[PDB]
């Protein structure tokens, strides 16, 4: 069941992201810039295939996959990784897997909003996102 995280989403709180980044080997011209960027989020869903986008006027991305299948990503800050993303406890629950790194990528809802942990290492980002209409 995936359908409460479907739609556009806009970032209004973010607390550790430099850390996050930082820790996944960003350098800080980028790290400067990510630190004011608000990206819009937008998830839709067509049969079993999801597709994430992820917009700003810094860097934008854009994945497919369906949920528990494996998927080749290239990240925002190029890391080319092997993916999963799955339902957990009904988080959505992204995994990416590089020269035997690890991060997760954590979306739950709580309160009507959409709250993403980033986790690298012992760095753990918390971004708050709200739906647009
Ligand atoms: C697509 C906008 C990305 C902006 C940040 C660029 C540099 C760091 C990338 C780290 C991995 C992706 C972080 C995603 C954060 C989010 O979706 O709010």
């Amino acid at each position: 069941m995936v359908d409460a995280f479907l739609g556009t989403w806009k970032l209004v709180d973010s607390k550790n992201v430099d850390d996050y980044m930082k820790s996944l080997g960003v350098g800080f011209a980028t790290r400067q810039v990510a630190s004011m960027t608000k990206p819009t989020t937008i998830i839709e869903k067509n049969g079993d295939i999801l597709t994430l986008k992820t917009h700003s006027t810094f860097k934008n991305t854009e994945i497919s996959f369906k949920l528990g299948v494996e998927f080749d990503e290239t990240t925002a800050d190029d890391r080319k990784v092997k993916s999963i993303v799955t339902l957990d406890g009904g988080k959505l629950v992204h995994l990416q897997k590089w020269d035997g790194q690890e991060t997760t990528l954590v979306r739950e809802l709580i309160d009507g909003k959409l709250i993403l942990t980033l986790t690298h290492g012992t760095a753990v980002c918390t971004r708050t996102y709200e739906k647009e209409a």
